């Protein structure tokens, strides 16, 4: 019946309605957070479905409290502490069995359904999940349109009752692959704030062998309902009992900072299944990349032909278009720059045959993932990098041809091992083939999961763009060091509205719940070749190495642009990519975030602040520093006249000595930020 | 404009209608065979398509005449001899380019379309092929319902005008996977006979990177029109220029025998791409097989569970159902029998975990193709077979889960090499996954092609059940040693109407055009465990080793049944499976076929006759024997009272000495036949 968090601040009441419908309710500090909300499923082709006519057959309670050491993360040790209530239901007429297991942490609630082995439910098809989250009122939400194919939108900040009105403007077009489902449909992770000051997050954890959950708002009664991603046949889960859904998560706090600090999502995922983890390596990198994204270079090698056919087109005899990014010469410039600046690795995109046809052609045999272009010396470059203690990050764009990638995967992973690539950036740009498939179906999520597991067997790290947004699986497979799976720094190069000034004050409350993002920060030249304008200050872009947590951190700009602001670049070079502790000092979604983190193995701290549309003075306590020690702090801040629109390169740098007793006050510009290194005094 | 066969008997006229529609016509010995028929395509999302407004830009004629040695076949040397006309078209308003290339052999016509590299047609989608074959009248046809998922039907013999009427009854239900498209749709290869004595076959050749062609009859004008197989999204070809369709084939003769003798289909496929072909091996085999098909055994190992989950179900601890066919003990019986009787191999089905769930569950992770059941000692059995100079044939049923098979394929092929399996029997039973895909789409055909190519790289032969019916590709990839892809001997065990008595007099005129069938002949006990009755006599079943040509010949029955009729079994033991010559002596589709073949490397001949509903005395010209030589003939015949319904086991055996000058005469029962070995006297 009743479940409480270990600290007593949460109560979850479970019951059945008069008609046997299962419902739950969640209360925080005596205030409704989830009102009476219904549970269960509509099945396809079924006499009854799983909405009602249950009775309670059994309940079991338990408790758990253990720590586990992540391979990489914000802390060196994570606490998994909950109470558990496991309700065994039996449906009348069908004798069908369905367990609903709840775990209630000090950060909030997670629940999921299990179907044990049974005689009258075996193979079955989910037509819709009917899992509800009834809100207590017309809350503020930070949201992006529900989509089966992209998450690449600007967030909207509005009341729940305003989402219908704002859907037309918020649903931005021009994407290679995007599909709407509802005038009131949004993605998770969904962030909200109530009128009475509660921060409420709705998400899921352990998305495996299942369809991605979106939410559909009933904007009359303020009920969000699970809405899963259809597959190529319109199905929302081919299930086989015994099976189990992913957890649904409600993360709550009266203090926005604790939302960011929460590990609930990881804690709901099963323990690492990789026994030996020292080959997984947090990575700071540059790449041949922004060149193409910002309109200076091509991924393609030749323009000679209407189309290309791998194994037929002789690229060694084709006319070079002279614009191609991934030349031996150019890849060497980025290696040189990485080695000189203490960076680990270098991404190269457009190294392989096929790029002439990579987008909008819905092509199956689009890449072989193994054959270099004639101007890219794979052997020499990997030798040259390795001699400079640098690695290349492999790039595997699939262009939606999942079968084609799967057939090539083994040989492509082997070619990585052969040359000493240990990490791959993968991509799923365009509609998934065959047409009618979606990016976030059960079918396609299986593929992303398969890529990761196989990667692991080869001791290869994965960072997967356009994949399903993460749900904590990195605990289980910590070689998933990244996803994009959200609107990244790249949209700052794509004109239109680029990224709103407060984007990076919302991502940590939404997309980062479930895992890190490859955000590709560190832009210093905001006015790029193709006319686009990045909406950030330099100090902003420095702070992202701390405020957008990731074991995979790019410095996305060109070496030349870093040489123009060497003094500011010092923070990017200094900052760590893995942490023993982390403290969120200030946070309010859509306005600002300020966080300090202790570099793993060290007594060094790195702090960042990111700030939204409204210029603001940030006031912090430096008592996270160790008592009795002096530290050199180097503050990289916005100039007073900086702004993300018309004065993006105005920064200051100053040195002052502080202790655990010190306070700090710092202006942040509109769309700006600050960054601090703290080194103990010698 | 005009094209002639090298012997003058065929004339094909090409032209444009006033509206620019391309059309062809075919004449044989002054008789219309193809009346004015239209060519081209309906494109998706294209106002104008490729139906008309062409003009002729160029024509090129040529000739070719060469022989080529197949690896395996009916003959030691095949003659490829045609005249070629290549018409280059250009569409007005679109500048689109389309070649139509015709080759005219002494056996008939093939043509296809090519799209060369061009500036205004790159990626495009075929909505329907618009290739016609206008008949001269209401011909007799031997046909099966048009289907995107099965060819496992009984043939119907009727007039073209009768097909609409007969469709309901001919479209038999109860198949795991079957989808109709038209009340007048039929499959190819389609056999016809005109009122005035022409044998007309309509088929295709080199079905690669393209959708399978069916025909839809307009039964008002007796025009058949290409009707391709939709994919999961309803498409009939995702094309990229430069590309090219398969050949469409019209094989004609005034003598039915020449239809069977024709190699036109092979001749239109490209030369072998396997350089070294001695590992490809015509194979006579038995197997643990019929036991399951005929209801005596299970593929499954246990009945203990509602469903199974690979990696989770512990089969070592499951309750054996003791019906399971593929035990070490039982597989040894068939090895012992193969070795003792000069057979090459032993198929085993149900050797691997998963079989509890193999049919109609639409299960993805249905098999791993590597993990033996706990009662099948893969190592001991392969050692034991090899030490008795026998091989096992691997069985890979996919149960429609193509992605699952593809992911497992490399390791499954490796496990074959590890234990000395060199041939695999594959299967595609149930709907293709994901749901909505078809068996004979471009997408799925790509999969069958991929299996074969990869098989070749491992030096593995492939025999694929429920795959697309063959179109001559074995020339190009002679490791494709068979397909089922029609109604096989198995339906003789499936009750209902089993196989019509004259089935095996139709298959050579239809399904065998394009490649051999694994028909699994050689039944001696016709009344099997589950009550079903095989509609053949014993002499019939001996004759199939010659009248259903295959480099892969099964003796389907149980060793016990062969040991009981050892005298008759002698033919199965003696007969060869590869040939240096073949002569079709008599043939009439749906009535009889009589053919004699010379065993490769030998002076031995083997003759078979199969006979339809009507009992018939056959008169055999033995002029194919070498002049002035004496031969021992052993005739295995129907007794005079034999009959496929009520007296299936009454056979005689006599020896007589013959020469090329002998003519001898033999009764064949209703659904019966005869078989003869010819050995030169010592
Ligand atoms: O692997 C290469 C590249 O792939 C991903 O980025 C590709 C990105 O391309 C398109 O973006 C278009 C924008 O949506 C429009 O709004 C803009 O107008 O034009 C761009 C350029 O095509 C796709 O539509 C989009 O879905 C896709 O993500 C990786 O994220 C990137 O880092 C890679 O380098
Ligand atoms: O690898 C297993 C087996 O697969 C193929 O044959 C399987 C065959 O199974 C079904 O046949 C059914 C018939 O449709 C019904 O008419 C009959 O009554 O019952 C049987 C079994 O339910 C599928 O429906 C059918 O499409 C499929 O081809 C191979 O051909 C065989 O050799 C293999 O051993
Ligand atoms: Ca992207
Ligand atoms: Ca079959
Ligand atoms: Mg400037």
């Amino acid at each position: 019946s009743d479940l409480k968090s270990p600290d007593g601040n949460f109560l979850m009441h479970f019951s059945l309605e008069a008609d046997g419908t299962p419902v739950y309710k969640l209360i925080y500090k005596g205030k409704d957070v989830i009102k009476a909300s219904k549970l269960g499923f509509t099945l396809k082709n079924d006499n009854k479905s799983l909405l009602n006519d249950f009775k309670i057959e059994d309940t079991k309670t338990s408790s758990f409290d253990e720590n586990w050491k992540p391979v990489w993360g914000e802390v060196s040790s994570i606490r998994n502490n909950y109470n558990e209530l496991a309700v065994s239901l039996s449906q009348k007429e069908t004798d069908r069995k369905m367990i609903i297991r709840f775990r209630l942490f000090d950060d909030g609630l997670g629940f999921r359904y299990e179907f044990p082995q049974q005689n009258n439910l075996i193979y079955f098809t989910i037509k819709e999940e009917r899992t509800q989250f009834a809100m207590a009122g017309d809350h503020t939400a930070y949201w992006i349109p529900g989509d089966y194919d992209t998450q690449e939108y600007n967030y909207s900040t509005s009341k729940l009752s305003e989402i219908r009105g704002l859907m037309e403007k918020a649903y931005t077009k021009g994407n290679a692959s995007q599909t709407s489902f509802s005038p009131t449909g949004v993605q998770t992770s969904l962030m909200m704030k109530s009128q009475d000051g509660l921060y409420i997050n709705l998400h899921e954890a352990a998305l495996i062998n299942y369809s991605c959950m979106h939410l559909n708002l009933d904007d009359k009664n303020f009920v969000f309902e699970s809405w899963l991603t259809p597959d190529s046949h319109g199905d929302k889960g081919k299930m086989q009992a015994p099976c189990k859904t992913p957890w649904r998560t409600v993360i709550v706090s009266d203090d926005a900072r604790n939302i960011l600090a929460s590990k609930l999502t990881y804690n709901l995922n099963e323990p690492s299944k990789i026994q030996e983890t020292s080959w997984i390596k947090p990575t700071k990198y540059v790449g041949v990349w922004w060149e193409m994204i910002s309109g200076k270079s091509t991924w393609s090698y030749t323009d000679e032909f209407p189309s290309v056919q791998l194994g037929v087109t002789d690229f060694s005899k084709a006319k070079p278009n002279r614009k191609h990014g991934a030349t031996t010469a150019n890849v060497k410039r980025y290696i040189d720059f990485a080695a000189k600046n203490g960076f680990d690795a270098v991404l190269v995109e457009g190294w392989n045959e096929g790029w002439e046809d990579w987008i909008g052609h819905e092509k199956d045999y689009v890449f072989d993932f193994v054959t270099p272009y004639p101007d890219f010396d794979i052997k020499g470059l990997n030798e040259y990098a390795h001699a400079k203690k640098v690695k290349l990050i492999m790039h595997h764009e699939t262009s939606g041809a999942v079968r084609n990638y799967e057939r090539h995967m083994d040989a492509a992973y082997k070619l990585m091992k052969q040359y000493g690539y240990d990490a791959v950036k993968s991509g799923y740009v365009g509609n998934i083939l065959p047409l009618g498939e979606t990016h976030y179906s059960q079918w396609t999520n299986n593929h992303y999961q398969y890529a990761i597991e196989k990667a692991a067997d080869y001791q290869i790290m994965v960072n997967a763009h356009e994949a399903v947004r993460p749900t904590g699986i990195a605990r289980t497979y910590p070689n998933l060091i990244g996803n994009e799976a959200a609107r990244g720094t790249q949209y700052q190069a794509f004109g239109n509205d680029r990224n709103n000034a407060n984007h990076v004050t919302i991502l940590p409350f939404t997309r980062l719940i479930g895992g890190p993002m490859d955000y590709t920060p560190g832009i210093f030249e905001m006015d790029v070749t193709n006319g686009s304008h990045v909406n950030a200050t330099i100090a902003n872009q420095l702070a992202l190495y701390v405020t957008m947590y990731s074991p995979l951190q790019m410095a996305a700009d060109f070496p030349e642009n870093y040489e123009r602001f060497a003094d500011a670049f010092q923070f990017i070079k200094d900052v760590a990519v893995d942490w023993d502790d982390s403290r969120y000092l200030e946070a309010e979604p859509g306005q600002y975030i300020t966080v300090a983190r202790k570099a793993k193995g060290t007594d060094n701290w790195f702090l960042g602040n990111v700030n939204g549309e409204t210029a603001r003075v940030s006031n912090i306590d430096l008592g996270f520093l160790e008592k009795g020690k002096k530290y050199t702090a180097v503050i990289y801040a916005d100039a007073k006249d900086a702004n993300y629109k018309t004065n993006t390169q105005a920064y200051t740098i100053r040195k002052v000595v502080v202790t655990s007793n010190s306070k700090l006050s710092q202006f942040s510009a509109s769309g700006g930020g600050y960054a601090i290194s703290f080194y103990p005094v010698a």
